[PDB]
């Protein structure tokens, strides 16, 4: 359930795992004293700032490796639109009837345009059972 990112590799606006819940990078900063980088983001759920400090590994002399964790996107098919919410359906045929879309950057009317020319994907992240739209792909 976690996909582990270079910070060289983390840019505002990625999506990542702050105090365990996916949130929007929105500020990043290196601390002075320790060297690791600090992500400030905005939970996609909640909308609450988190912020969370990289993980600093050393797998081999001389490689220093710092990461921060990224959700896993699930591509769902979408089967119908309605009430700021899709019915989609995962890769195995389980049907999702009532999934919420993230608010941001207008993520539904972009979803329901595409829907309106089967290409469409909706990329969805978990946190605690509970499925978000936050992204979409055709």
């Amino acid at each position: 359930n976690t996909v582990s990112i270079p910070c060289h590799h983390i840019r505002l606006g990625d999506i990542l795992l702050l105090q365990g819940r996916p949130c929007q990078v929105i500020r990043i900063s290196t601390s002075a004293a320790t060297g690791q980088h600090r992500y400030l983001g905005v939970d996609l759920f909640t909308k609450e700032l988190r912020e969370e400090s990289s993980s600093i590994s050393t797998p081999s002399p001389s490689v220093v490796v710092q990461t921060m964790c990224g959700p896993v996107f699930k591509q769902y098919r979408v089967l119908d639109m309605q009430a700021g919410h899709i019915v989609a359906m995962t890769e195995t045929g389980d049907v999702k009837q009532n999934l919420p879309v993230s608010e941001q950057s207008n993520l539904y009317e972009r979803l329901q345009r595409a829907f309106e020319s089967g290409s469409v994907r909706a990329l969805v992240v978990s946190d605690n059972g509970r499925e978000l739209v936050c992204d979409m792909a055709v």
